[PDB]
Order: structure tokens, then C-alpha cells, then sequence
């Protein structure tokens, strides 16, 4: 069974959020609505020295703000995380950064959503401004792509 929980979660029922969609990877803003863990044992402690509880184990349950029609989600804990806020600007951008970007996969010259992203190639010329990442990172992600939105790349936020 599920347990809502009420101390190991870093966001809180009725606080806003980023989560990121199980299916497309990208971040769209969301509410908590519920904090669960998994129902301890019988014989067990919540939280034990063989296995101290911790903010990893907690599943939140969030309602994406643009997306009602979806209706409450569970995310996992690596899911979700306080809402994007500081844009990193281009010359403070390096290869190696890990931060939130835009990106459209299926044109990659337009507009698209929000993904995280390992910087890949970093380098101004006379003619350009240069960026290329690996999008979507995680499972099959989208190794070395030509970012656009070189202006738009967020930090990404971390308890």
C-alpha cells in the first residue's frame, strides 16, 4: 500500500514544481498534490539504521498546470525539483554543464520543450554562436545536437 509522508519529501502538498513527463522527458510546471512512501513492514521501522529513509524513496503525486486533462501523476523523486529560474548566459556556458534547455526533436530548428542537457560543444566564431548538447539526457537520448535557444539555458535547480 501506499503511506503519505510528510518529512522526507523536499516539496510539500500544494507547492509548485518542475516534473518531468514519463513519456516525452521534457519539464512542464506541475502542483504536488500527494507525498507517498511504500508501506513499511509489519516488523519494521519507518526509517532504520540498516536502511535509513530517505528523500529518494518518496513518490510524488503532482497535476501538471497547463495539462489538467491528465489528471494526477506519479513521479518519481528524480522526476521533480524546484521550478527553473536563473538563465545561464552564454559566456558563462561550458562543455560538461548539465542544465535545462529548449528543444524540438522532431525540428530541431524550432521551438520545442524543456530538457535537460549535457553541453557538448561550446565555441564562438565570427560567424556563430555555437552549442551543442546531448538532449533529452537519459535513456536514449539525443547525443550532440545544435542547440538554437543559446540565450534560454537554465540552471538547474538542486536541494
Amino acid at each position: 500500500d501506499m503511506w503519505d509522508e510528510t518529512e522526507l519529501g523536499l516539496y510539500k502538498v500544494n507547492e509548485y514544481v518542475d516534473a518531468r513527463d514519463t513519456n516525452m522527458g521534457a519539464w512542464f510546471e506541475a502542483q504536488v498534490v500527494r507525498v507517498t512512501r511504500k508501506a513499511p513492514s509489519r516488523d519494521e521501522p519507518c526509517s532504520s539504521t540498516s536502511r535509513p529513509a530517505l528523500e529518494e524513496d518518496v513518490i510524488y503525486h503532482v497535476k501538471y498546470d497547463d495539462y489538467p486533462e491528465n489528471g494526477v501523476v506519479q513521479m518519481n523523486s528524480r522526476d521533480v525539483r524546484a521550478r527553473a529560474r536563473t538563465i545561464i548566459k552564454w559566456q558563462d556556458l561550458e562543455v560538461g554543464q548539465v542544465v535545462m534547455l529548449n528543444y524540438n526533436p522532431d525540428n530541431p530548428k524550432e521551438r520545442g520543450f524543456w530538457y535537460d542537457a549535457e553541453i557538448s560543444r561550446k565555441r564562438e566564431t565570427r560567424t556563430a554562436r555555437e552549442l551543442y548538447a546531448n538532449v533529452v539526457l537519459g535513456d536514449d537520448s539525443l547525443n550532440d545536437c545544435r542547440i538554437i535557444f543559446v540565450d534560454e539555458v537554465f540552471k538547474i535547480e538542486r536541494p
